[PDB]
């Protein structure tokens, strides 16, 4: 597909404005803390290790967002929000990165760039990302929207 | 008194072994985060938020141990526990430290140092120091006890 738009841009500003061969990564799930389990982690621990728990989640998330870094990916289009400190992870890491994006665009783009949308960040293998010439943010009228070109 | 001994131990080795001239701070209320309330607003927040808010309670629980070594003190009694971070900050901020120190023995502390017995550590003014000689690790048979000495 020399052309696949989705209504969706960039989370951050300091993020790159066009990417040019995108390996890209589609994830179905939020990239986001789960607040049941932590809550209940903090409920059912030492009153002296709070804040141990609090550093050791900080640490495990950012390694959960890393995996998109680390699995090669440069683009990474979630069908879901994107936790705020995630977002900043991804643009200090480099990574165009797009969330809450419909899930026919998911699919649509599934087929087009031949990625496969993984849920479980863990099976983010090299082998499921997609790919395509370039990704870009792009205003039309009031909308800044991304560009998924040359789709192969 | 040129003595009063507490059957509890500085609480990191990293700590002090002698501390001279002692300004002491006596807290009723434990050095920890408490559960209820950050679960609650992790309950509470925007799911994008999650790591927003860890980070921002990570920065407040600090700012509240600070607190210690801002109102000048260079030894801090409490009566319960301490979390372990929280342990971690005194021990890099120099400060003797003991946890769990019995209520008759932060009583008995008071009159003699002249400090006075805080809760809330907002309250925690130079003026509410105590004052000896020294305080100092002390190893009788198995027990690693502190002396507060030269009570004044
Ligand atoms: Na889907
Ligand atoms: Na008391």
């Amino acid at each position: 597909m020399s052309g696949i738009v989705i209504d969706k841009e960039k989370v951050h500003s300091k993020m790159p404005d066009v990417v040019k061969n995108a390996k890209i990564a589609l994830i179905d799930s939020a990239l986001e803390i789960k607040k049941t389990e932590i809550e209940a982690k903090v409920q059912i621990s030492d009153p002296s290790k709070i804040q141990d728990f609090l550093n050791q989640e900080t640490n495990t998330f950012k390694q959960m967002v890393e995996k998109i870094k680390k699995s090669g990916a440069n683009v990474v289009l979630c069908q879901k929000g994107i936790d705020d400190v995630a977002q900043h992870y991804l643009a200090k890491e480099g990574i165009y990165a797009v969330r809450r994006v419909k899930k026919s665009d998911m699919e649509k783009l599934a087929k087009a760039t031949g990625a496969k949308i993984v849920t479980d960040l863990d099976d983010l293998t090299p082998s499921v990302l997609g790919e395509a010439e370039t990704v870009e943010e792009r205003k039309i009228g009031d909308d800044r929207m991304t560009f998924v070109m040359g789709c192969k």
